[PDB]
DNA sequence: ATCTGTACATGTACAGAT
DNA sequence: ATCTGTACATGTACAGAT
DNA sequence: ATCTGTACATGTACAGAT
DNA sequence: ATCTGTACATGTACAGAT
């Protein structure tokens, strides 16, 4: 009870997903199109769609869609950025990505501007929806839509290299699923490719704009939608368990907290997905997930996030030494600043989950 | 207890080793011959099936079961008089069909031909072509390392479409392994095995049976209802061991006794199928629980014995234990023979 | 004439709707 | 509890290309 | 189209620990 | 007696090269 009403607020309505994927899926099926069409340098790109609302986490509107446009680029050499784990540089051994080499090296931020280019010119074309292209953020690897569907939505259009070699050995301690999903799942887990996305930083920091970052949002995804340690956890013969709702509330207290306070702006859904992927790692059984003890479940949930920001750790579950609550990335004041947040909305019956 | 039964059945890390070099050379030359060849069965690819593939094979690495799987589009399926299992087949290859009918016993004849050939041609080890047995899908080698080796050459077609529909109803899984693991399963292709000898009632010929050969090998894999089960990080539970020890008790019975010629391990393998899917906690499984879990599953087969059921796991209304295919006869002898061992403390597992 | 990238055809897990 | 729209994986048809 | 290289599942074999 | 850790061995998926 009491939480299971926020989820009710939480919960998407099929009419909204039917509008909303109706225009989504023509606009990305039109963009996909033209990265085909010409001697274009992104023939070849296929689609793939990832993030929460692929994930069936998405809450309150079906209002952000993300979607990969992922190329694969077969020999590459890659360079790791001053032992981050997650940054790199890309070289390579006629070809379509010539235009964006710099002696050996591929750049990031010009693939990036001219897959923006060619975007923004088929929106341009698009003359029965109403939508246009967000202008350009710092760290985004994206080039978003803006849809007005009469609602709001927003398509980020990922563009991301894919290898197919071997994951980079920064990660052959990451996504420690053996206790949970066991060893063969992480093994064909493994066996799938791996991504690389823009960083896009704009810091002025060296190398800014050819360094790429790793993304596992496929592997994500299909953790998600196999989540259990049991093969029937929420299926028709199965037992339901509450970790995606102790994501969707989780997600939905920062979101809350996010859009009433400016103090929060480092922090991104990508943390607290980070910190239940080591709670499910952490309790791995499907009974400590029982939809009776979702008060709880949500409770220790909080109580391992607020530890994160206390102790300002919070390792990438695919890159251990990557930590997303380093000084370096978020200061102490960011943190204690939310730890108190939070700890206010725990102690006096979430307040912020009746608001608006 | 069985767990000195166990370590007599398990396979010695040496023998594994001399017998599958040996094995696999040739193999290799045989699945070579098929295909760099002008052959009709040009295509073929290796599929490693059955208990020394599944981990389950006990005693001594002594046979060996190897699909030799071809691809063959169209191929229109019409079912035999409402069995289940057996199909005729429709429409490279034209010189194996009647009437539009392709003719399992001509397709076999000219696989095994080939393969003969080429044994002929083996200098470096002593191998040879056993006499076939009318019927049976196979064309079985006997190899002599010094050690008895069968290898298993099984003619299969391969089939990408939906399963036929009187599977629809069968790996009832869902409670155990799920719907996606299911679903999944039935995504890959299906097979049909030149299985005849239908004594001489015709269409006998012509008739291939479905082979879920590549699903079985896939559950006893995957086999836990926990993902982790008998994994490095997971626990360990005795679901093969029990397989092994069935096996075993049957191995030993049908040595003794003539009258149980018409039983075979399938018919073991089928069974626990179906008790894994009535007991399909990883817990009801447990190591330490190895001999009431044996004796439930010798309590279901006697149950499928008495009551003359033993539905095919993939093929819901083709009964194992129909009074055609065994006679009543045979299974009350099976039944009091099994009742016997079991409330003596299996005398059977001591001797040589 | 034959070949094939693109897209339709089929089936079902997920989870919202009634 | 059943009915149902979307997402998605795989099998296959054929208009347009060679 | 074929075949090697790699990574890790699954097994057995045995000493040291419990 | 059983459990545990290291070593030893085959099987099998698939990337990448030719
Ligand atoms: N490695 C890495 N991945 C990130 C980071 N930020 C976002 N992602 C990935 O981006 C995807 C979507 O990002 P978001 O739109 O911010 O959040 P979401 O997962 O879609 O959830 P919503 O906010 O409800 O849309 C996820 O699938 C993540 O895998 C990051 O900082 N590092
Ligand atoms: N598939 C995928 N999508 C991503 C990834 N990273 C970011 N995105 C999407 O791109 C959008 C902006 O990217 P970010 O890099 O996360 O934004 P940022 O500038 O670093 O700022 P914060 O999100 O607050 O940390 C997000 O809202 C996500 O939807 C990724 O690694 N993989
Ligand atoms: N559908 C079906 N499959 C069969 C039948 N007999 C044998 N098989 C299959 O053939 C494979 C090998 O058969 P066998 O050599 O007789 O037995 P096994 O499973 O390998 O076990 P062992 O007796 O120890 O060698 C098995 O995995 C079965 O899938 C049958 O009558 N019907
Ligand atoms: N992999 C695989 N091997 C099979 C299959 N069917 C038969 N075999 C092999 O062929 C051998 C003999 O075939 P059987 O199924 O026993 O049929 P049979 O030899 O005509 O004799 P019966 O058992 O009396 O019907 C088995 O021991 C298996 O090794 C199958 O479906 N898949
Ligand atoms: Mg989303
Ligand atoms: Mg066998
Ligand atoms: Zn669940
Ligand atoms: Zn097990």
């Amino acid at each position: 009870d009491k939480l299971k009403k926020v989820l009710d607020k939480l919960r998407l309505k099929r009419k909204d997903i039917s509008e909303a994927a109706e225009t989504v899926n023509k606009v990305v099926e039109r963009l996909l199109r033209r990265m085909q069409k010409r001697e274009s340098e992104f023939k070849g790109v296929e689609q793939l769609n990832t993030g929460s609302y692929y994930e069936h986490v998405k809450i309150s509107a079906p209002n952000e869609f993300d979607v990969m446009f992922k190329l694969e680029v077969p020999r590459i050499e890659l360079q790791e950025y001053y032992e981050t784990g997650a940054f790199y540089l890309v070289k390579f051994k006629g070809n379509p990505l010539s235009h964006f080499l710099e002696g050996e090296v591929l750049s990031a931020t010009k693939m990036l501007s001219k897959f923006r280019k060619i975007i923004k010119e088929e929106v341009k074309e698009i003359k029965d929806i109403d939508v246009s292209v967000e202008k350009e953020k710092p760290g985004s690897p994206a080039v978003t839509l803006l849809i007005r569907n009469p609602e709001e939505i927003s398509v980020n259009i990922i563009l991301a290299l894919e290898s197919k070699g071997s994951w980079p050995i920064s990660t052959k301690e990451g996504l420690p699923i053996q206790g949970w999903l066991g060893t063969k799942v992480r093994t064909n887990l493994r066996r799938e490719p791996f991504y690389l996305v823009p960083k896009n930083a704009k810091d002025g920091n060296s190398f800014q704009g050819e360094t790429w970052r790793l993304s596992f949002s496929h592997t994500e995804k299909y953790i998600l939608n196999n989540h259990g340690i049991e093969k029937t956890c929420c299926e028709s013969s199965g037992a339901k368990c509450c970790r995606k709702e102790c994501l969707k509330l989780m997600k939905y207290l920062l979101e809350q907290l996010k859009k009433e306070f400016q103090e929060l702006d480092a922090f991104c859904s990508y943390h607290v997905k980070t910190a239940i992927f080591h709670m499910w790692t952490q309790d791995p059984q499907d009974s400590q997930w029982d939809p009776r003890n979702l008060s709880s479940c949500f409770d220790k949930l909080l109580a391992f996030f607020l530890e994160c920001l206390r102790t300002e750790k919070l390792d990438h579950y695919f890159i251990p030494k990557f930590n997303l609550f380093s000084q370096e990335l978020i200061d102490r004041k960011s943190k204690e600043f939310l730890s108190k947040k939070i700890e206010y909305e725990r102690n006096n019956g979430f307040p912020i989950f009746d608001k608006l």
